[PDB]
This record gives C-alpha cells, structure tokens and sequence, in this order.
C-alpha cells in the first residue's frame, strides 16, 4: 500500500513534482504526496510518485529532485529509529551521512546541512487514507 511520507519538522508531507521538483506541502489533499516504497535489496528503497512515476533520487550537491529512471541515486537506506519515526540516508552518500530532509517552511534541506538529532530528518509514514 502507498503511503504518505511526514515531516515533524514543519508537518510537511514528502511532495515531487511533475517539473523533478521536491518541497513539502501541508496538504494532506495534494496527489503527489503519495508515494510507493520499494524494497530493493534489505533495508533499501525506492521512493516512488505513484502519480507520476517519479523517483527520489539526490544529486551530488545533497539536492532531493525526481527522477524519470531508477537509478543509483534514487536509493536510500530506511532506518527505523527508537522514537518511532524514520529516517532515509542516500546510499550513494552514505559515508558522507546525507538524510532525506525538509526545512520547516517546506523546503529541502540539503543533504551535507543535514544531520542525526534533526527533527528535519524524522518522516512518519501514513496512510493516504
């Protein structure tokens, strides 16, 4: 089932865009919130636009954008944290410890600015209903 991917942060639902872009809106109305989680490998996963078949994937400079292909920047590593909230680190840049992350007017916070402890790197995962 697909779901709705919250931010504490701002209270911001994880949104892509037909345009590749990615921000967060506090609608829990807006079709392209809802997204598809699938698992790769173990502990791995794509984040798809059930909408428009857009992935989550993140450049080189920790920008989150679609992307109209699967590919190794639309991997990421879901850790299910003790609070009961999630977390989503790239896997391209792990090392480099970059999380899925939203400001809290809703903006992306790039993954280099990111950090543990974050409360802008704490998603909960919802029903679309």
């Amino acid at each position: 089932k697909p779901k709705l991917l919250y931010c504490s942060n701002g209270g911001h639902f994880l949104r892509i865009l037909p345009d590749g872009t990615v921000d967060g809106t506090r609608d829990r109305s807006d079709q392209h919130i809802q997204l598809q989680l699938s698992a790769e490998s173990v502990g791995e996963v794509y984040i798809k636009s059930t909408e428009t078949g857009q992935y989550l994937a993140m450049d080189t400079d920790g920008l989150l954008y679609g992307s109209q292909t699967p590919n190794e920047e639309c991997l990421f590593l879901e850790r299910l944290e003790e609070n009961h909230y999630n977390t989503y680190i790239s896997k391209k840049h792990a090392e480099k410890n970059w999380f899925v992350g939203l400001k809290k007017n809703g903006s992306c916070k790039r993954g280099p600015r990111t950090h543990y402890g974050q409360k802008a790197i704490l998603f909960l995962p919802l029903p679309v209903s």
